């Protein structure tokens, strides 16, 4: 019963404490280090090698927390104008936040992130003043307006998720990528009442120029639109699924035909809405049905959609920094081996013996201190990114 959306801000949780601890160590070795190259008693126990190396892993470190904290999951929607889109994004926060007509009434792009405030607002490029919500939207060289919306009210932002809305594949499609690039997930909303398009098709086709291997959804709405026909809308289906193989495995192979059957849906958002935006009265009602197998196609979508996502987002957000970690708190161990080797090899004695010992004894806790930290990142791979 628990949303695999949760893995990834565990993982954000985890990676954010141990850099916290990480940044606290190359400091305190830093010092160390600094304190040893500088002492007019010792003739190179520590170089000066040494301690920039550790200056700048300082002065890394530290940015690498701030980005931390900011990195979030996000999903990108596209679709002709009118494939149902927002509805989708708005199905999926169960409630109407964003209105029919964007992107198209406003031709730009439209995302949804969470505030931890109780009140809804929108906020543009170069400026931070918090605008009434869609109220001051139809108004709002690319162009992006960021809506914010109550945690309290949706789990998918109280968890970390941003969602964006395209002004529908109904040109150009360079600068678009300026919205892109962050995106972990990109999601088709076809029209399943017509075919898949190659305005729709020459768009995904760019991302999967540039992104390795990107996770892409094809969801095929307004399928309510099809039903009550029990052998049409199996014929009929079957045709779409077969175009929609045929994009993802062969034209954009980007997934083999048995995983592809996990990338497609049919679906229909306004059903989905208008059933959860019900939830103030305890139902009625959808529009054929049909209806509550079309709702459960959207939920293992949701919870499929909800996998793919968090795991991707960690490894491709996570795990090189991780990688760079392991190999700064290595080359810190080396640090520390070099300066207890100088100092028991007496260069690079009276009481002279007995400073150097201390420093000996201080790199050694710093050493053991790089150990645990290598632990806890090992401790950290084995849970959130194996194999
Ligand atoms: N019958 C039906 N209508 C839908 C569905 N999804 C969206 N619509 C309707 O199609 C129109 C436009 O949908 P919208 O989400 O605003 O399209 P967008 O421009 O891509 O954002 C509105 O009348 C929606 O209520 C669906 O699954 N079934």
């Amino acid at each position: 019963p628990v949303s695999p959306l949760k893995h990834f801000v565990l993982a954000k949780k985890a990676i954010t404490a141990i850099f916290d601890q990480l940044l606290e160590f190359v400091t305190e070795g830093s010092h160390f280090v600094e304190a040893t190259y500088k002492n007019p008693e010792l003739d190179r126990i520590a170089t000066e090698d040494d301690l920039v190396e550790m200056q700048g892993y300082k002065d890394k470190l530290s940015i690498i927390g701030e980005v931390l904290s900011r990195r979030h999951m996000k999903v990108a929607f596209f679709g002709r104008t009118s494939s149902g889109a927002s509805s989708v994004i708005n199905a999926m926060l169960w409630d109407k936040v964003l209105p029919s007509g964007i992107g198209h009434i406003t031709n730009c792009f439209l995302s949804v992130e969470g505030t931890d405030g109780d009140k809804a607002y929108l906020m543009t490029e170069g400026s931070d003043e918090k605008k009434s919500v869609k109220t001051v939207n139809q108004l709002a060289a690319g162009c992006l307006v960021r809506v914010f919306w109550p945690k309290a009210k949706c789990a998918l932002l109280r968890d970390d998720l941003v969602l964006v809305d395209s002004p529908g594949t109904d040109e150009l499609d360079s600068w678009i990528d300026k919205f892109c690039l962050d995106a972990d997930v990109f999601v088709l909303v076809a029209n399943s009442e017509s075919t898949l398009m190659n305005t729709e098709k020459h768009f995904f086709h760019k991302v999967n120029e540039r992104l390795s291997k990107p996770n892409i959804f094809i969801l095929n709405n307004r399928w309510d639109a099809s039903a009550s026909e029990p052998e049409y809308m199996e014929d009929v289906r079957r045709q779409h699924m077969e175009r929609c193989l045929h994009f993802l495995v062969e034209e954009l192979k980007v997934v083999n035909a048995l995983e592809a059957q996990n990338r497609i849906f049919f679906v229909s958002a306004k059903e989905v809405l208008s059933a959860r935006k019900q939830k103030a009265q305890g139902s009625g009602v959808a529009l054929a049905e049909g209806f509550h197998a079309r709702l459960q196609e959207f939920q293992n979508f949701e919870q499929i959609f909800e996998e793919c996502i968090s795991q991707s987002a960690v490894k491709t957000k996570f795990e090189q920094h991780t990688i760079r970690a392991k190999q700064i708190l290595a080359t810190v161990k080396n640090i520390m081996d070099s300066v207890n080797l100088a100092a028991e090899d007496g260069s690079g004695l009276p009481k002279e013996i007995d400073q150097l010992e201390k420093i000996q004894n201080n790199s050694k806790l710093l050493r053991n201190k790089a150990v645990q930290l290598e632990n806890e990142l090992e401790n950290f791979t084995k849970q959130f990114l194996p194999s």
